[PDB]
């Protein structure tokens, strides 16, 4: 009955399970929980792995010594489970000294030490075996005109990359950067607001190849943006690197609630989207259960992360075997949208009198596309209802 | 008294001025106007020249015979008054046939139709001396997510981009193109919803030096974005080939109001940057005169439109050249900003101590950014309050 | 399966079937249906009933005796199905006259002239049987703000209205009014913009008893509200007399889809609402089948409103009818929020100590909600997956 | 050069200079400023008097003994700058007690908990000379369908008022109180969303002479709502009894930037309506500087607030004393909207044959309405281009 198992390659962020309910008008609701306890109840639900930020794993300031301590406890609740560790990011947006970003500070030492916490936590990645370096900017922006020239803020957020990049390459790592993407919050505006933005970005970079995205479901729904339209954009372009699901309803401050909740037809159309395309990255989850809940609520929410992704794989799964849907996506030319236009090249469409010269507008633009017909058999499957 | 001239480079398009009233809910309130009507009503009032879609200057449907008599009479007007007309574009959203799209229609007569209708009016184009084409793929889209595989479509938009780009190099012409986003309407959603995913699908065209981006500040702000950040990152990019310019009252339907109406702060920042960065081209007006005006509020409209341009550059460049205002900036560190953050490289950044074990986080924590002081001498310039 | 009944109680606008498919960018695609063909095709797909504004029914500017036959054909094909009209209402948007208003133009002549309009359409409405005569003021607000003294337009709105009550009570007709909300387009900004301002204003008229909300579902998502929310302080307030169903997909354009397309989770857990609350008046769809169709799909996507009423209908009684959702709502106290806070009055609450003195606030605080259980409980109902 | 006084009646939070800077992701930026430090400051920059939550003042959890120290030491700051303190509120929302509510929580112990909190500030500001009590309800809603019935809340939020109502009366107390609307965060949807929404409730309470709306600039825009037309219904109705005043970029997180921020157009609108209907009430700032500034920063931005309001009352005085803009509205027929529709009354109106039968339809609908002209009037008198 829609059981996980390690095979589903489901992650959650330490931070997820893991959030106090702290909020911009209210006090935590919960107790902290030691990152081997999480580990533990994680592996227990059916989940594959974790990921972390860095600050996550050894609270800021720690002396070598602690650190050493915090990595080898995680180590061996890992050990203990088989969980793995696919992804790592770091927090350069807590600590006060980050108010203005991390990359993009005015102040040019702000900039340096941003780097130096960076590479350090890029080594410890690779320590624990993650593919994924994860960049989210959520202090790179402003409140205000006059406090950033952009393109002197994009130049330094291209420094700041390519010097990333020149240290992997040099160290031999196997591991790539996977780009974040949020228009607001908790800055006024944000660089890189959407998928397409850090898409482009990417392009000016010394080792594009090296680069990618990692999307969020709620962030570009905070634009009132199309998800999966987004994430097609990016498969496009080979740089899914990653993806972040949750939920959002609509335009408003970032939700971060369970997969499946927020718009549910969105979630229908982007799990037949991953299953399509054979999206082979793992299923993280950046989502935080509500402070109205305790810690029975906390696990209930992440068990219904991973369910809602199961009932929904087999519903699209039940869509493109139906023969009724493979007729009607014909009825409406699915089939002659993945054909070429002109195959036949410039000069022979130039020279097709049926193109232009003899072509019927009238008879074409009478043909009906029938795809009320098509999304409500999609309606029917995702119910249920067939 | 802020008179605008040829030398300021106003354009307005056809259709702009020539709004009839037609919205979703009501009829007509104004007559059409004859295109030549319009050229010399806006030479009088100090524009620099005008654009048009095909079937603005020509009505769909006429014979090679009428089609010549439309441009001969426009060539004459243009003769007349020393306007000239610096962009051209195709109308691909009008007619019925076009009701799934042009380039990305599931039909593949269509896509090809659509093809050959562009064609046609870039060869008249440049007969008219027009630097740059623009393409608004407004009907390129869906409104359920069964009915588009945006993969395919993007193949498709691809393949028409290239097509266009094969032709103007065989041919030798000296035009370039611009691609026009927007998030939504008339589609429920529409490919390439913003001016970042126009950046990142141009570098995967065959020769992207032919192509920029054409941005308009109510489509942006149609997806609550910035669009001064967004016109950075395209002057970044160097592909800022073409401007709209108009306003906006937030998400809601695409209002079109005159330049100035709207987000006020944002126009002024917006001709900051442009005034900053020396762009050179138009200064294009995509903008419709309110369905209650009559005719003498439409030129009342057009002509708000260039005074509250050129209201604004000279608070703009008031506001940069004030000595206090460029001691503002340096408090804020703005001079540092524009600072390479490592020109030392990544080994002389990796052996200073000063950016990470001996860096002093809370002395940097605690220096505030001054930027309510700078946005204050900001709004002071931009009333007139000195 | 799902088969409607005119028991159901469902109905549907002339204007929503009947949509050519014109839009602000684009052309009909569409030919005109005569009424008389879609209450017949209508109550073969086993609807309940029709309703129209004035100029659906009678072309504007019709003379007695063409408005006779037009009425006498309607009439005839009422008998003929069984269908009936529970509801009618007045088009005051459409004309040029309208485009500054009906009830609030600044022109004191057009005001006259639309309470005559609407005067002529309760006698047609009341000789037909309907109930119930609603008023959506779609020219009733500005695009900027010295345009209209708002204080003074709201004193109009409430003469037009009080008038109106009058004239029914003098007649002794046994209609009442029903006001649609909606936050903007046509007009850049529209009066009384949600279901809340149209409740806080019924009660400044004379005759509040006469008077209360048609709301619409995605007039209230254009703003970003909560639609059953909205709802139920309606219920509360005993003002629910007419509902709009349909879809929208966020804040943008009025879309008008299909009810069921949209948000699928805000469409369950208003059907739950109305079931629960016995609401008995019509399920009326005012919905704009996508220009894309042809007529096949005008009918397909009309028949998909009513089956997605029906089977969300069945999901909602499966939900509260299962004892595990019946623990699980105790569970989170819904039976606690529906006893009184004190009905020990004042004095009691102010004299007991378990109220504040000796309130233990941590173990109050410690105790989780567990919504997340419950409203995972709801989404597999919904999905069929128990 | 616009500087206030304190007849201006300018006045602020204490927890507006006086927030940290924690943001939901980000630890405190600034010390915390003790308030009788806040008084000194602000009566310094010219404001009238300062407002406050109960735990503002008090530290929750405080003794009897610790509570009249701070009362003291706070009165003594009052005497000795000749600051008044004209409204006060409670903190219903910090304490992880309030998770799910205070006057709607489900549980019935918290409920009562928050009336008697409540009713012991009501107590507090009465002894301090308090005219105005606010309520803002920020954890009364839900981010999931199941958690709420909205009547059973509704009901429980109407006792509560009834409650206070009946408190203030048995006292003799001279105190009125104010509904502050907010449409979401930090609930995924709060109940009585907007100004409309908590008018129409106030009319269902026992004794709604006592209560009024206190509206905030950034909430309403969190809606996409038009702020002054929001204000002119609660004009109208007679129920402006305070205003709270900031500034907002669109629909997103809730900013709080200062006054004049944000939608400049709208603040200009706002200034002309509350100077024209000569609200005499307190000019209020809910404002946060931003976590960026130090406390240089803070007062800086707190004098913005003040001079921004000063500017806009000078231009919009100018604007509304201008001969030409006086020919302007009657030009536009403003004159006209406030003559009444039908004063010869409903029988005069049936049989006037110039309202229908006799009336120019095409004459009236060709009269432009010359909005247009006056909004460059009211530009250029903004800008102090005249
Ligand atoms: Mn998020
Ligand atoms: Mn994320
Ligand atoms: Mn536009
Ligand atoms: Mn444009
Ligand atoms: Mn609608
Ligand atoms: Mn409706
Ligand atoms: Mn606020
Ligand atoms: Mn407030």
């Amino acid at each position: 009955n829609y059981q996980p198992t390690p095979e589903d390659r489901f992650t959650f962020g330490l931070w997820t399970v893991g959030w106090q309910g702290r909020d911009p008008f209210g006090d935590a609701t919960r107790r902290a929980l030691d990152p081997v306890e999480s580990v533990r109840r994680l592996a227990e639900l059916g989940a594959h792995g974790v990921t972390f930020h860095d600050d996550d794993l050894i609270p800021f300031g720690s002396s070598d010594s602690e650190r050493e301590e915090h990595v080898k406890r995680f180590r061996q609740a890992l050990d203990d489970t088989g969980m793995k560790v696919p992804m790592a990011t770091t927090n350069l947006f807590t600590h006060p000294v980050f108010k203005d970003g991390g990359f993009t500070a005015n102040d040019r030492d702000v900039r340096r030490y941003a780097l130096r916490k960076t590479i350090r936590n890029i080594d410890l990645a690779v320590e624990l075996g993650a593919e994924t370096y994860v960049a989210w900017g959520g202090r790179e922006g402003a409140e205000s005109g006059g406090a950033k020239d952009v393109r002197d803020a994009l130049d330094r957020m291209k420094e700041a990359f390519d010097l990333l990049g020149e240290y992997v390459t040099s160290q031999g790592y196997d591991i790539r950067f996977a780009i974040e993407p949020k228009p607001n919050e908790p800055r006024g505006d944000i660089l890189l607001p959407t998928v397409g933005h850090a898409l482009a970005f990417i392009e000016r970079l010394e080792r594009p190849e090296l680069y990618g995205v990692n999307p969020e479901v709620g962030h570009e729904q905070m634009a009132g943006l199309n998800f999966p339209h987004g994430i097609a954009q990016a498969l496009w372009a080979g740089k899914l690197f990653h993806i972040d699901l949750n939920g959002q309803n609509g335009i408003k401050y970032d939700q971060d609630l369970r997969f499946g909740a927020g718009d549910l037809r969105a979630a229908f159309w982007l799990v037949d989207l991953l299953e399509s395309a054979g999206y082979s990255g793992p299923r993280h989850f950046d989502f935080k259960p509500p402070r109205t809940e305790d810690f029975d609520g906390v696990w209930a929410s992440a068990a219904g992360c991973m369910r809602n992704y199961l009932i929904l794989k087999e519903r699209a799964a039940a869509f493109r075997a139906d023969p009724e849907v493979q007729e009607a996506l014909r009825a409406s030319r699915l089939d002659e949208l993945a054909r070429p236009t002109a195959a036949d090249g410039l000069q022979a469409l130039l020279d097709d009198r049926s193109a232009f010269e003899e072509f019927d507008v009238d008879a074409a633009a009478a043909r009906g596309m029938a795809f009320e017909r098509l999304d409500q058999l999609a309606m029917d499957h995702l119910l249920g209802a067939r």
